[PDB]
């Protein structure tokens, strides 16, 4: 309905931040959590249980509403589930206030098999009760026909506000993606254009085309093709993935496409500088630039304040910069 | 000189399937909805025969998800099993493929996207077709296309070669050579795996990057097919039976031809036959090599929408050796 062009504008209004809260739970952070609630008798569980949208999760939630003492002697074979679920509960809880966006990467939800899909689509609904912008971080790629069916996975099925999507087989799969033309629908998508990679210069950086470096190159056939597609004026956009790390093509992207929307991931982590990613993808709308923290608040043992002080940085230095 | 089944590398699995069957047919397994429910609605008129003949299979009994319900009698989950139901026509559907036409295969590539867009239901349904074709002993692929830093992308790897335990993926390598070492080996655990990189592909525009982006007098294709298999070099891959292979279009007869002439003992899966139309005899012609496990056909929806897959599959196979024959 609102469009994600739209609804980044007014929660960026509301909130005033461009913090994107990165969710990857690994099986590291899963076991922590239990041992851990397990020893502190199940604090934050019973946190999560006190939050109204968990009622309106759609999958297995009276497990999920369960007593956790109750979950390991009469539904031993949901603990994993339920542990997972309730990790990712307890991080939005925890962090949702300070968040302009939440970004899931789907990689982290797949090597358990189903069980971890069921979880994704339970942050998903609990993330769109909160009305908070999601994007999916999937990396899609393929042909035509085949990319349609991640269009309903990521589009229709967890309702995502957006996707990462890889353009180097071509830029048309973005019209299987981000448009379905037979229910008149339009999408949002990220494309990868400079990534953080430690050797992402061999194929970004070290090719071009007639004087301009390949991301650059790719970059404008992202753009041609939003234009192609109209989306903007469907309340909805084509942006680029720019790593946090990679200074010199922030500046170039943010100065030669002055109003794209950039999702920057690589502080905390992997060491990028916030003050300078910030400042060189700067926008006054500073929804255009997201920037994603994920292990520094999710690794963080006190992760409400590890967001809280993101969300405070990033506040000091958009006013430097305004 | 004798191993089990799941005992013996990629390559070498690959090399005697090829010798047992003769052919570099690739059967891809891409079912989509409206083929699971015109499964489900020809089982329902014809008394669930494919159904019958599934349940029959010795191997059935191994795979791991939800076998209560997958040996159930299909009129009692119509009747009994109604949030079952969906699950139960997806994955017979899946099994009665490859029941049909496993002979003719030399490899089975199931592209990810088809798996997932019902939810966790699906990945079910995966699981249980690749612990079905690792009982059947046959080569896989999962075409996942996969792509990102180190850290993320070994979550990939568990998936695919620990959850499923395929014999290979399809990698993009766009985003950095270096994924290759978290994906193709796991330090750990010290086991190596395989993987076909996308080189030259058949969506129409595919030119854009693959062939415009270029460092001197190289296209990006050739570039990133080099730096590929530099990165199998270093990893000790085919010393290990293992090995990084290319995607390259059926469509794609230059870039192939290039290929085969630079990268003489490359591997190449090469998908674009039947349904998007690429032609065979000139892709063959191009790729060929006398291992021809070196230069899988992937042949997906001009199979599986096919109301007779085993005999479409007997078609390809026989007309793929043909051309093999007359080179
Ligand atoms: N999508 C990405 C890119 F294109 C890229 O160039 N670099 C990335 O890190 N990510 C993802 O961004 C997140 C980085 O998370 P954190 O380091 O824990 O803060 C992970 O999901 C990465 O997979
Ligand atoms: N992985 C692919 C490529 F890199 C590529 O360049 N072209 C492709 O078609 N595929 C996949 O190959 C299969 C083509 O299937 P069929 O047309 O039904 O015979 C699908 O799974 C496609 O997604």
């Amino acid at each position: 309905s609102m469009g994600f062009k739209v609804k980044l504008e007014k929660r960026r209004n509301a909130i005033n931040t461009c913090l994107c809260i990165g969710l990857d739970p690994d099986e590291k952070d899963i076991e922590n959590f239990m041992k851990n609630e397990k020893e502190n008798n199940y604090n934050n569980i019973k946190k999560n249980l006190k939050e109204k949208y968990i009622n309106n999760v759609s999958i297995k939630k009276d497990i999920l509403l369960k007593a956790p003492d109750n979950i390991i002697r009469e539904e031993k074979s949901e603990e994993f589930f339920y542990f997972f679920n309730h990790f990712c509960f307890y991080i939005i809880n925890e962090t949702n206030k300070y968040a302009l966006t939440f970004k899931m990467n789907f990689a982290f939800y797949i090597p358990y098999g189903s069980v971890g899909i069921d979880v994704l689509k339970n942050v998903f609904d609990y993330l769109y009760e909160l009305n908070i912008p999601t994007i999916l971080d999937m990396k899609i790629n393929d042909i035509g026909n085949t990319v349609k069916n991640y269009r309903k996975f990521i589009f229709e099925y967890l309702k995502s506000d957006s996707c990462t999507v890889n353009i180097y087989m071509g830029t048309n799969m973005l019209k299987d993606i981000c448009y379905d033309e037979e229910k008149n629908k339009y999408y949002s998508a990220f494309v990868l254009v400079k990534t953080t990679n430690p050797d992402s210069a061999i194929f970004q950086k070290n090719l071009s085309l007639d004087n301009k470096q390949a991301y650059v190159i790719m970059a404008q056939e992202a753009l041609n093709m939003s234009s192609y597609l109209n989306l903007e004026q469907n309340n909805e956009f084509i942006g680029f993935v720019v790593g946090a790390n990679s200074y010199d093509e922030m500046n170039y992207i943010r100065t030669y496409f002055p109003n794209c929307y950039i999702l920057s991931p690589g502080i905390g982590a992997q060491n990028g500088d916030l003050h300078k990613t910030l400042t060189n993808g700067y926008h006054k709308s500073y929804e255009k630039i997201l920037i994603n923290i994920g292990r520094a608040i999710t690794k963080n043992p006190y992760p409400q304040k590890a967001a809280q002080m993101y969300y405070d940085q990033i506040n000091a230095i958009l006013k430097q910069n305004m």
